[PDB]
């Protein structure tokens, strides 16, 4: 894992920041250009904080599968100046599975903190909190509340945006490289 | 950093566990034999909680510098029959100083998280929260409460004990070969 756990420092490091809306504290992913991905359920509104600063949102789109199921995540393009380093290549366009992944958290709750979850198996269909959730990865982890944008990580590989949980499994909604132009 | 995540994953997997005392939920690194060790304000009582189940407390020892100064660690003497694995060849004869090392924590606020605290050099003396305390290391790092009893590493070391933290510096209490037969 000490090569994936490399990878995810140096991505986190270069790509993320914690984000706050009125629905909680969030990890950040910054993909390319000013465009980032949060969560869904950050349900961010038309302005957001960005490392403490104030950050308006131009345009936010919740994805959904042709079929209209949820996918459970929202993209966020930034008005502000500076540009993400371009992570679209390190994004796949199917659901990535891997034996050994590292789950990366970056908010005040858990400052960089980086869990070795092990084992991501597609997942598909889940039923998440009332909301039937298409593409979902699958690691058996006790995740805790916190971790929501949490970045799913191998080494080369971004899988997914860390979006639900139950006590010893987690799940990531997989962030794949057509959701970017 | 790498080679310490996977030695930390590794340690925390064969030695440590999730502790509770009156004064909280603690990492416990089980060094040899039945003897752990644990932060000194996890004040531990005549029993303890160790992954969710009672256990006594045989024996504990707050270790002191020979002019009485606090070092701030509990060693504690545990009434169960399985032995720890030995890891006393991993702990050094005097304060190890480091360029990448790894903070690892294991609690329910915490399950197995790892941080890239990096910088790692000996600080000694500190003013413990009003306790002047010696043999401190020191690394830059946002700790937050919750992470006390975390255990800090680098590929091959075991150095110390996370005990303490303001803002964006947490301290370790050197662990050393000594305090242990
Ligand atoms: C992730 C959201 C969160 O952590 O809140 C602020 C960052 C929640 C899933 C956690 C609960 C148990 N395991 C987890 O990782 N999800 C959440 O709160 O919302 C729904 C949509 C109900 C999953
Ligand atoms: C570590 C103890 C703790 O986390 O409580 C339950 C596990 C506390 C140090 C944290 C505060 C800021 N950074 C930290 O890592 N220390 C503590 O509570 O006690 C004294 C002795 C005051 C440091």
């Amino acid at each position: 894992m000490g090569p994936a756990f490399e990878f995810a420092v140096a991505m986190m490091k270069r790509n993320s920041s914690t984000v706050k809306t009125e629905y909680g504290e969030f990890t950040m992913l910054g993909i390319y250009d000013r465009w980032a991905v949060l969560p869904r359920h950050a349900k961010p509104g038309p302005t957001i904080l960005m490392n403490d600063q104030e950050v308006g949102v131009l345009d936010a789109k919740e994805l959904v599968d042709k079929d209209g199921t949820n996918l459970e995540l929202t993209l966020l393009k930034l008005n502000r100046n500076e540009k993400f380093r371009d992570i679209r290549g390190f994004l796949a366009k199917e659901e990535v599975e891997v034996n050994e992944a590292v789950l990366a958290i970056n908010t005040s709750k858990f400052p960089n903190m980086y869990i070795p979850v092990g084992q991501v198996t597609e997942y598909g269909f889940l039923n998440l909190g009332g909301t039937p959730t298409k593409r979902m990865l699958m690691y058996n982890f006790p995740t805790r509340a916190g971790q929501c944008g949490g970045v799913l990580m191998s080494t080369g590989k971004v899988l997914g945006i860390h979006v639900g949980g139950n006590g010893h499994q987690g799940f990531s909604a997989a962030l794949l490289k057509h959701y970017f132009n």
